[PDB]
């Protein structure tokens, strides 16, 4: 019987490169996966956690890894992961802290990972993501931890952070910000406002101003 959790993430062994044999006790033949080194079960034999931090991992990540319907922790940072982030991420329901922080991913942020409503912690820092944060962001209500420092980021949807009443630590700096006004008129404002949540200041694109600092006028 084959165990679809294991299957799944073995999907991504299979897209991955060590290097280093890491994934070498991954064996999909097994009942499950549990025995697996740097995978953590549940008591019910289901994946709740994969900690593949600093094991360095080369490649791209699955959609499958959006199979593992019980998984609350994704630890993949530092490591040299590449592509671009699967929508399929969307799918880890259960998840409470996405960790991709230290890698190598390109393209847009998924606008499915809004869906991921019991999301505390959202790490994408230092990565070569560009710009815009997803929309469906404010759907992430239980979002504590938001870091999305170093990175290529140019703006943000007016009125994002508003629904996310649980956010206590944001990471926004080292980033191409556009502080064209009235285009920054709402990040301006809001940083402004929410100084003890920003970590360290974001800077504008060319005048290197602090955005916070940033007042658009009207007419
Ligand atoms: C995973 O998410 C994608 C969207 O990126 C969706 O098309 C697919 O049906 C989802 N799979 C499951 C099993 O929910």
């Amino acid at each position: 019987d084959l165990n679809t959790e294991g299957d799944a993430l073995y999907s991504l062994r299979q897209s991955l490169k060590d290097a280093n044999n890491v994934l070498q006790s991954w064996d999909p033949t097994l009942v499950n996966p549990c025995t697996w080194f740097h995978v953590t079960c549940n008591p019910d034999n289901s994946v709740i956690r994969v900690d593949l931090g600093n094991a360095q991992l080369s490649g791209a990540l699955v959609p499958q890894l959006g199979q593992l319907k019980n998984l609350q922790y994704l630890e993949l940072y530092s490591n040299n992961i590449s592509g671009t982030i699967p929508n399929e991420l969307g799918n880890l329901t259960n998840l409470v802290s996405l960790n991709l922080y230290l890698n190598n991913f390109t393209g847009f942020i998924p606008e499915t990972l809004g869906q991921l409503y019991k999301l505390r912690f959202l790490r994408l820092n230092n990565n070569s993501l560009s710009g815009s944060i997803p929309k469906s962001l404010t759907n992430i209500t239980t979002l504590q931890e938001l870091a999305l420092d170093t990175n290529q980021l140019k703006s943000v949807p007016d009125g994002i952070f508003d629904r996310l009443t649980s956010l206590q630590k944001i990471w926004l700096h080292t980033n191409p910000w556009d502080c064209s006004c009235p285009r920054i008129d709402y990040l301006s404002r809001w940083l402004n406002k929410n100084s003890q949540k920003e970590q360290g200041s974001a800077k504008c694109s060319g005048s290197g101003k602090p955005v916070r600092s940033i007042i658009c006028p009207t007419s």
